[PDB]
């Protein structure tokens, strides 16, 4: 579904509508302080080409960048996160799919209660899209994880391997 991004808060000012991924919004927004997500979850990125801080958005009207927990009004690229009927993800202790491992099909608010490691060094997203969080309780930096192979933590754009919680990307009905 469509997302409309607005330069000013409260859905005011210069705006830009897009139906899918966009690697560089710099030409259409110099800043972003509000957004309307019609349907279909989005990940917003502070920097072009899907880097910088990431923020997860389900459908809804966001009148201020703080409504998506944005630390700033920089939105320079965006992904449409594909809907999925099921979710499956394998997490490994070590790089390149080695060490202790654990597989999830549901959300988990404290990874360490279930898996005695503070870090995840590789993972395989078998079905669905997920959001991984630096800390437990869905706190800290956010990382979008779509289907695919992730042999080291850099492959999900993180600067370290800390992971404390994870959630399946599911839009409201």
């Amino acid at each position: 579904g469509k997302i409309t991004l607005y330069e000013d808060r409260g859905f005011q000012g210069r705006h830009y509508e897009c139906s899918s991924d966009h690697p560089n919004l710099q030409p259409y927004l110099s800043r972003c302080n509000s957004a309307r997500v019609d349907s279909g979850c989005r990940m917003l990125y502070e920097q072009p080409n899907y880097s910088g801080l990431q923020y997860f958005l389900r459908r809804g009207d966001y009148a201020d960048h703080q409504q998506w927990m944005g630390l700033s009004d920089s939105v320079r690229s965006c992904r449409l996160i594909p809907h999925s009927g099921s979710h499956r993800i394998r997490l490994y202790e070590r790089e390149d799919y080695r060490g202790q491992m654990i597989e999830f099909t549901e959300d988990c608010s404290c990874l360490q209660d279930r898996f005695r490691f503070n870090e995840i060094h590789s993972l395989n997203v078998l079905e669905g899209s997920w959001v991984l969080y630096e800390l437990s309780n869905y706190r800290g930096r956010q990382y979008l994880l779509m289907p695919g192979d992730y042999r080291r933590y850099q492959d999900w754009g993180a600067t370290n391997a800390r992971v404390g919680s994870l959630r399946r990307v599911i839009d409201f009905s």
